[PDB]
């Protein structure tokens, strides 16, 4: 039953919710081909490299950087990325909590729009007018989240969402002191949703659009940069917990097969989620009158505008809605629990002897209470504006760069021959020929090419799919740089303390693997 265990290791909210909206924003058909190219060459070998690095020396996200102590800032940068996804991941779960709790009525609220909080922009299937909105979209954009016209419009804090955030954080916190249905449940619900949709009118037009590619946007750096964003965010690379949970693996394990299987099931689940989502989008375009490419607003909420519509059409809809949103909550809670456990362990490990080690529960409460206070702005009226900016800036591309430096920290600093000999001690065979060439040359250079295009050469004002004010993009750029500046700054700190005068010969000393390594 190893496949079942590997199936539930990779499935989370990073592909059920993030992948559909990312694909729709990037065009769908023009995103899968870059996604498929990115997954095979840079993201499958990086996953294996991270797994092997964690498995060889049993150490957490940091502390394992004795292969090159000067680059210990890479591990610190990983926790900064993990922290950023630790304060807005819950808000995704909290919206699921609001949707889960609101489905207990006789009928789902997002079924008929004869409600006080709608305008005359409704089409309806169970029921002057231009660009009609789906009944589920208005219930989301006007009741679940009272939207504002700009980021600087906090206004009134949404009380029910604040309560849901408190409940979710308390549930996560109480699941840390105390310690089927986890890998087959998401697939059953996704299959049930797949039987629906594809049998509805106009669904095929929204299916090909998800598949057929356009040879016009495959050259732009935005699509390739975002494809690496999803292939890394939804795979756990550079998150920080990939190495930490790999530390508990045995020495003579088979990390190659584990990595291959986990990546394959993750990609298959992401493709299945996209296939289910785009089935509904075609039906929405057919019944609304607009085309598929303009039927849903490009933004963080697409799993809450497309999925709820599908569940409505099913017989005895409230039970199916409860099951689906409970599945989403379970996946989000599992991923958040893993992330918080890894962060708490990494923080706790490198502190003083006893006064901040035996009282691990208190520091866990402090971490679990810092996220709640930091998550209050995300639950306000201008909530998804901040979450989307945090998603698209903080944990969008840094995960690539932080990993890319890793791919250079061992192959061209530690020594690729030394690392290749190191894996041969783990297994009965040396690393496969595909991973040897891809690690050294094919993968990192590709990242650098994006770093050549998406940074300086090809960054017009068009690189903002939305229209944020100057302060918003400034804070987003600072957040993006906050998780990457930890690598050169820690190197400078090491160079300021290392013993020596030339500091060129000592640069070898500061990068030579430590005696603790092995
Ligand atoms: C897709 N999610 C990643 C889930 C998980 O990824 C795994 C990685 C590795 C192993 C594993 C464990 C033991 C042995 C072998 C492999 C399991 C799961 C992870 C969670 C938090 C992190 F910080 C990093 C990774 C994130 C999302 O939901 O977007």
């Amino acid at each position: 039953e190893f496949v079942l265990t590997s199936v539930g290791y990779a499935v989370g909210l990073g592909n059920v919710w993030r992948f559909p909206y990312l694909c729709y924003r990037n065009g769908g058909g023009a995103f899968m081909f870059p996604y498929f190219i990115m997954l095979i060459f840079c993201g499958i070998p990086l996953f294996f490299m991270e797994l092997s690095f964690g498995q060889f020396a049993s150490q957490g996200c940091l502390g394992v950087w004795r292969i090159s102590p000067m680059f210990k800032g890479v591990g610190y940068g990983m926790m900064v990325v993990s922290t950023y996804i630790g304060i807005y991941y819950n808000v995704v779960i909290c919206i699921a909590f609001y949707y889960f709790f609101s489905s207990m009525t006789h009928v789902l609220p997002w079924a008929y729009c004869n409600n006080p909080w709608n305008t005359h922009d409704c089409a309806g299937v169970l029921d002057h007018s231009l660009q009609r909105t789906s009944p589920s979209e208005e219930y989301w954009r006007l009741y679940v989240l009272k939207l504002s016209d700009d980021i600087g419009n906090f206004g009134e804090v949404r009380l029910p969402l604040l309560g849901c955030l408190g409940v979710s954080w308390l549930v996560v916190f109480l699941c840390l002191i105390r310690g089927y249905f986890t890998a087959t449940f998401p697939y059953v619900v996704l299959t049930i949703l797949f039987v629906r949709g594809v049998t509805l009118e106009g669904a095929f037009d929204g299916i090909m659009y998800y598949l057929t590619p356009q040879w016009d946007k495959i050259l732009e750096a935005k699509v390739w940069g975002d494809a690496a964003s999803q292939i890394f965010y939804s795979l756990g690379c550079a998150w920080g917990g990939l190495i930490t949970m790999a530390s508990y693996n045995k020495f003579h394990n088979n990390c190659y097969r584990d990595s291959v299987i986990i990546s394959i099931t993750n990609c298959a689940t992401s493709v299945y989620a996209g296939f289910v989502i785009f089935s509904i989008l075609g039906f929405m375009a057919n019944h609304l009158g607009v085309d598929v490419s303009r039927v849903a607003d490009h933004g963080p909420g697409l799993a809450f505008v497309a999925y709820p519509e599908a569940l409505t059409l099913l017989p005895i809809s409230p039970l199916w809605s409860l099951l689906f949103f409970f599945m989403l909550i379970l996946l989000g809670l599992g991923t958040q629990f893993c992330l918080l456990e890894t962060l708490v362990t990494a923080i706790v490990d490198e502190v003083g002897n006893e006064w901040i080690l035996q009282k691990k529960t208190y520091v866990t409460l402090g971490v679990a209470v810092a996220g709640f206070l930091l998550g209050i702005p995300l639950t306000s009226q201008a909530g998804i504006y901040w979450l989307l900016l945090m998603d698209n800036y903080a944990a969008s591309f840094s995960l690539v760069v932080i990993s890319c430096i890793m791919c250079v920290a061992i192959m061209y600093i530690y020594g690729h021959r030394n690392y290749f000999q190191d894996i041969q001690m783990m297994l009965g065979f040396p690393p496969p020929l595909f991973f040897q060439i891809c690690w050294r040359f094919v993968s990192p250079a590709i990242i650098f090419f994006i770093l050549v295009f998406t940074v300086i050469q090809y960054q017009p004002i068009t690189y903002n799919h939305y229209q944020y004010p100057g302060w918003a993009v400034a804070i987003g750029f600072l957040m993006a740089l906050s998780s990457v500046l930890c690598i050169p700054l820690y190197a400078m700190f090491r160079l300021c303390r290392t013993d020596g005068d030339t500091l060129l010969q000592r640069l070898k000393n500061a990068t030579k693997p430590s005696r603790d390594w092995g």
